[PDB]
């Protein structure tokens, strides 16, 4: 057996508060790479099943990425953890966004939505994203010190939501209290918010912006969103909604947190960081994301009996892809523990392994990563931490809630 202890579960709340299970991961990648997780009655994290698989390794993490006509996202979400208490109802609200959808819906939705995530779209952000990003570095360093989430990591990738979908000025406000009040809730400092109500206003904002682009059509992505293709396909007005409630969460606190542990990445590693400097390589993106897999892991379940690696996988079965554990396989890249932000090529599937779910998001995530980490460059150099991180209370996310750092040294 694996050297674990009993009532082990990996998505566990109470470790990744604490820490990343990494010493675990690797433990299984090396003595039981597909590994049954139980769970105690009760503590299924929103679950009744007993428990679910472990995939620790990253080609098994690809197989059932890739064979999503077998592993199913509607059947019981991705989200591997809630509350305990969880009711059943709550988690399957989670079907009307295009994650939680199987095909054939999931391929209607996401090549209508495919028209908001053009290499050409993505790029007419550059600008607009570039400046924003260098007056938040500056803004950030005129204050001497602070917490380095709420300013460095947290407005950029709600600019980079709100200016794809082209949100007014003067919205962005609350369109940016709204998404930052979707996950989370499970840390004691956030035991306050209600995701249901920040989304059920999100949609409302949302569907409110379909009604009136269709009145006044412009070249804006929501605009093609909304009027009909070549096969007279189009999202219609709650499903526009549920597009952007999606994005209030996907592109987010993902993004966030990539920056902040890229950050606590480049104090760890000084040898990077005045690397980075020097040449402003674009792969520390891909490296920055790998290092710090904001979503540490995402399920599937078996529509049928399925053998994965030599483990027969029934039908219903759970299984959970560690992307933390497979984005550091020894098998699959050279020193998987070494900070190399010249890593090239690097196959970690921070944004998921590829298939028909793989992250629509990822070129725009390292777009916004990029011209962060050069405006941080720019303003700060001389980069140094006060205190040790606060890490996030989340049985599925990889989060930093504070951070408190001098960018004068
Ligand atoms: C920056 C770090 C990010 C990470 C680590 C990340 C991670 C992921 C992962 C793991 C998946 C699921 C992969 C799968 O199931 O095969 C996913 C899907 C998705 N992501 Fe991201 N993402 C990031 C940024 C973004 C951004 C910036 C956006 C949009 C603005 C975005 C939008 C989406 C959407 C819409 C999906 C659903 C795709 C589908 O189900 O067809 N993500 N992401
Ligand atoms: C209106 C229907 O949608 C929602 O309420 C909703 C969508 C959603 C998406 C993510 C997500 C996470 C990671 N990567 C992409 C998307 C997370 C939470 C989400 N919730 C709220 C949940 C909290 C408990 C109830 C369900």
């Amino acid at each position: 057996s694996p050297n674990l202890p009993p009532g082990f579960d990996f998505t566990d709340p109470a470790i990744y508060a604490e820490r990343l299970p990494v010493a675990e991961f690797a433990e299984l990648r090396s003595a039981a790479p597909i590994w049954w997780n139980g769970q105690d009655p009760g503590k299924g994290g929103g679950f009744h099943d007993g428990g679910f698989w472990a995939i620790t390794k990253l080609n098994d993490v690809k197989e059932i990425s890739r064979h999503s006509d077998v592993f199913s996202s509607y059947e019981n979400g991705v989200i591997p953890r809630f509350k305990n208490d969880i009711a059943r109802e709550d988690i399957e609200v989670q079907r009307f966004v295009m994650l939680n959808m199987d095909a054939p819906h999931h391929t209607r939705l996401r090549k209508i939505i495919s028209r908001g995530f053009t290499p050409r779209a993505v790029g007419r952000l550059h600008d607009e994203l570039q400046e924003r990003a260098q007056a938040i570095a500056a803004e950030a360093a005129a204050a001497g010190s602070g917490d380095f989430v709420e300013q460095v990591s947290c407005e950029l990738p709600l600019q980079a939501i709100a200016g794809l979908l082209g949100v007014p000025q003067e919205d962005r406000g609350k369109l940016f209290h709204w998404s930052n009040e979707m996950t989370g809730n499970e840390d004691p400092e956030y035991a306050h918010i209600d995701p249901k109500a920040s989304s059920a206003e999100l949609i409302g904002y949302a569907m409110k912006m379909a009604e009136e682009k269709a009145k006044n059509p412009a070249d804006d992505i929501v605009t093609q969103l909304i009027q009909a293709d070549i096969d007279g396909e189009k999202l219609s007005d709650d499903e526009f909604g549920f597009f952007v409630v999606m994005l209030a969460v996907a592109g987010n606190e993902t993004t966030r947190n990539s920056i902040t542990q890229g950050m606590m990445a480049f104090a760890e590693h000084p040898d990077q960081w005045e690397l980075y400097k020097k040449v402003r390589p674009e792969t520390a993106a891909d490296e920055i994301v790998r290092w710090a897999t904001p979503v540490t892991a995402f399920q599937r379940t078996a529509l049928r009996d399925y053998e994965l690696s030599g483990v027969q996988i029934a039908a219903g079965q759970r299984v959970v892809m560690f992307y933390r554990s497979a984005n550091f396989d020894e098998e699959v890249f050279q020193d998987p523990f070494t900070f190399n932000i010249l890593r090239n090529p690097n196959p970690h599937v921070g944004f998921g392994g590829t298939g028909a779910h793989y992250c629509i998001g990822a070129n725009l995530a390292r777009m916004t990563i990029n011209l962060i980490f050069n405006a941080v460059a720019d303003h700060m150099p001389d980069l140094k931490p006060i205190s040790a991180p606060e890490r996030l209370r989340s049985g599925w996310l990889n989060g930093i809630k504070h951070w408190q750092v001098d960018y004068t040294g």
